[PDB]
């Protein structure tokens, strides 16, 4: 069940609401969890597909300004 | 169109932290011209060797001063690629 939660990164602070709700486009986030200093989010998809496609937009390009990191999440202190 | 592969985009930094990010990856090889966009958290980093860009490719979702979590990818602006 890790293969639904994905690592997206590269943004900065005040951007964390919007880069949320680009990814919220791609399937049903059941879960997020913001880093308390570190420009990264976890988000659980509703299933694998729906990581996959949030897999998809790493090194992808939002707004002209915000190149966007996506890959596995490996923080297994969150996913558990 | 082979010497592309020696060229990487270096993302997810915050614009304070330019310098830092760009000197931390000069350890992974010489540095033969870098671009650092002028409208977006990115850089194009261009490598002596394709094994030096390979280097700094394997640092893609590492975490720089516990704050910065650094995107590498391989660089696709071919404006930027044969400019050189």
């Amino acid at each position: 069940l890790d293969d639904s939660w994905v690592t997206v990164f590269g943004f900065p602070q005040a951007s964390a609401s919007y880069i949320l709700l680009q990814f919220a486009q791609y399937g049903n986030i059941l879960k997020h969890v913001m880093s308390n200093t570190g420009n990264w989010m976890h988000i659980r998809y509703q299933s694998k597909l729906q990581a996959r496609k949030a897999l998809s937009k790493d090194g992808r390009i939002f707004g002209e300004s915000i190149m966007i990191g996506v890959k596995p999440c490996i923080d297994k202190s969150v996913m558990e």
